[PDB]
């Protein structure tokens, strides 16, 4: 809401002060990855 | 009533003190207000 505006009821969250003061937003799950580099031909050599 | 006085009977606030260790004045009442006000339109609002 809009205090004294001919505005009111609003969807979608505004870019005032989105941050409420709060550090940080937290977001947790797992993450995949099955990436590739250029091992050589011999297995005992791991590329890391 | 005024005593030792020639000029009694005084009739009237007259302009020293009514504070007298009166707390307060309390009035008590209501209002009503027809009001022309533009900022009660719930109308023009945008989709979504």
């Amino acid at each position: 809401k809009l205090t004294r505006t001919r505005l009111d009821r609003l969807y979608g969250l505004p870019a005032a002060d989105p941050n409420n003061g709060k550090e940080y937003y937290e977001i947790a799950g797992r993450f995949s990855l099955i990436s590739l580099v250029p091992s050589n031909d011999d297995y005992q050599t791991p590329i890391a």
